[PDB]
């Protein structure tokens, strides 16, 4: 996590990325799997969301939906009720990869 991050979405992706990394007790930031959220939503979910807002990509998230979210960003949670389902997070790398 590094001071600047500009443009909504990629603020957004970096809050969650953070925060959910804080759940999953990390010190780097992560990129969040949605997937394993949406494959298991009752077990990876978030907390603290914003009303009639939810958890998906930033690159859906309206204009004004983002901010809204960064807003409530320092209230976000991330509850991690299975960890393994995302199986370790290292697999070699160093770098931003694709993006």
């Amino acid at each position: 996590g590094s001071s600047g991050s500009s443009g909504l979405r990629k603020m957004v992706d970096q809050l969650f990325c953070k925060k959910f990394a804080e759940a999953l007790g990390s010190t780097e930031a992560k990129a969040v799997p949605y997937q394993k959220f949406e494959a298991h939503p009752n077990d990876l979910y978030v907390e603290g969301l914003p009303e009639n807002i939810p958890f998906r990509s930033p690159s859906w998230y309206g204009i004004p939906r983002l901010e809204k979210i960064i807003q409530v960003g320092n209230r976000i949670k991330f509850v991690i009720k299975r960890p393994e389902l995302l199986t370790h997070s290292t697999t070699e790398v160093s770098g931003p990869s694709s993006g």
